[PDB]
């Protein structure tokens, strides 16, 4: 039992630092969304219309980051040192070459992708400026995400945990000197990322390279055969990255049909439900780097109590959140706005969807299990399975016989029927191959 005493200890630790990362994160990007707020309609309708083709790069980093951490943290497990290393100085090479190529023609295409996005043509004049600094902006976020990922790789997740807190207020403290002190206005704020992230890379890849967390001596390196390492988990991983933004897709001709305040509702809403899922979020960047090297050490009965153990938790924290937030979802709601349908409406949900963040939050760990042990087509079954056998239909399900009542239940009974179906895939995907002998 000091085992389990023992692994429990070492998940928290490993977690509590991408926890505090990703909070130091979010309140940058609340205050920093408060200062574009002040530049006017144009430029925040640029700063709207930039959003898609940002989650198109956040979901293609973190699906590279998803595959460095699984195959370099079994890379070591196995006691393969040198192969690990290398691997480190080939993702940083595939995300510089592959992101700076990505940005090229995003640019270049950039009236084609506004023209079908509806853009008007007024905010073209914007874009022509502010999407260089921006895509730069882009491209040094990546490559401090990648450099986080060899970190996690190797089994730290302090120091990347760490640094994102120092470019959090760092980023906080120079967005408005470039923003109007600087008059930059929109640019200004791409400006202060750049710098920040830039600081980022400044600090973290001299640690990496003492480390030895990366080489670029592949005299040994079979590339050919790396690459179809790092693609199959990439590749399923980038698809799965896809999905959430066809869910809001379907979700938006849904809740629109239920009026503005509605719509209004279930962004605040899924405010909340991101922020109370946040101990889950760190867990699935803290979580694969153990499994990945349990898995190359042959570490399976650990695997197996880790797993368990980061599921009761999960199960656990969330419960108490729900039971909080039912208790004092009436002031909660009427504390987030003050438009009284919209805080009626967002009572509702505040009663009926957090109960279901833990079953939610098991099928986002399973995911990232699945992925950690190199099945990563488990990993993009699990998510497809909840987002178009279960979420949607029961959201439209709800809607049509109940309407934006019967929508939050519908919500709930998706979430809890997919976490289920999670948890019994990754039990199946167990006994599909005995793992003691891969």
């Amino acid at each position: 039992q000091t085992s389990t005493s023992s692994l429990a200890k070492q998940l928290f630790q490993m977690t509590w630092p991408m926890l505090f990362g990703v909070l130091s994160l979010m309140s940058f990007q609340l205050v920093d969304s408060a200062f574009i707020g002040q530049l006017g309609v144009l430029p925040l309708a640029a700063q709207g219309f930039t959003m898609p083709i940002q989650m198109v790069i956040i979901g293609i980093q973190v699906g590279l980051g998803i595959a460095t951490t699984a195959v370099i943290s079994r890379a070591i497990g196995a006691g393969k040192t040198e192969y690990a290393k290398q691997l480190g100085g080939l993702v940083i090479v595939i995300g510089g070459i592959g992101v700076a190529l990505i940005a090229l023609v995003l640019y270049l295409l950039r009236q084609p992708l506004l023209g079908l996005l509806g853009a008007p043509e007024t905010v073209f004049a914007i874009i022509d400026h502010y999407w260089l600094w921006w895509l730069a902006s882009a491209w040094t976020g990546a490559m401090l995400y990648f450099y986080y990922s060899v970190c996690r790789a190797n089994g730290n997740t302090l120091l990347p945990g760490t640094l994102m807190m120092v470019t959090s207020v760092l980023n906080l403290i120079l967005d408005p000197i470039f923003i109007f002190t600087f008059d930059l206005g929109i640019d200004g704020a791409a400006i202060a990322t750049i710098i920040a992230f830039g600081v980022g890379i400044a600090i973290v890849a001299p640690k990496v390279a003492q480390r030895q967390w990366t080489s670029y001596q592949w005299q040994d390196l079979n590339i050919s055969q790396s690459l179809t390492a790092l693609g199959h988990i990439m590749g399923p991983a980038m698809l799965s990255q896809l999905l959430p933004p066809l869910s809001s897709m379907f979700a938006t001709k849904l809740l629109a049909s239920f009026g503005t305040a509605a719509v209004a509702a279930w962004a605040l809403g899924s405010r909340f439900e991101f922020f109370a899922l946040v101990a889950v979020l760190a867990m699935t960047m803290s979580l694969p780097p153990m499994i990945g090297r349990m898995l190359g050490a042959k570490e399976i009965t650990h695997i197996r109590q880790l797993v368990r153990i980061a599921c009761q938790f999960v199960l656990g924290f969330q419960l108490l959140i729900a039971l909080v937030t039912y208790v004092f979802a009436t002031p909660l709601a009427e504390l987030m706005t003050s438009e009284t349908e919209v805080s009626q409406i967002l009572n509702l949900h505040l009663v009926i969807v957090p109960i279901s963040l833990g079953a939610l939050g098991i099928c986002m760990l399973m995911v990232s299990v699945a992925n950690a042990l190199g099945k990563s087509y488990v990993a993009l079954t699990i998510s497809a399975l909840r987002l178009f056998a279960f979420y949607l239909p029961c959201l439209w399900l709800g809607a049509h016989f109940y309407g934006i009542e019967g929508l939050f239940i519908g919500a709930l009974v998706g979430n809890i029927i997919a976490g289920w179906a999670a948890w019994l895939a990754y039990q199946k995907a167990l006994r599909s191959e005995n793992l003691y002998f891969q």
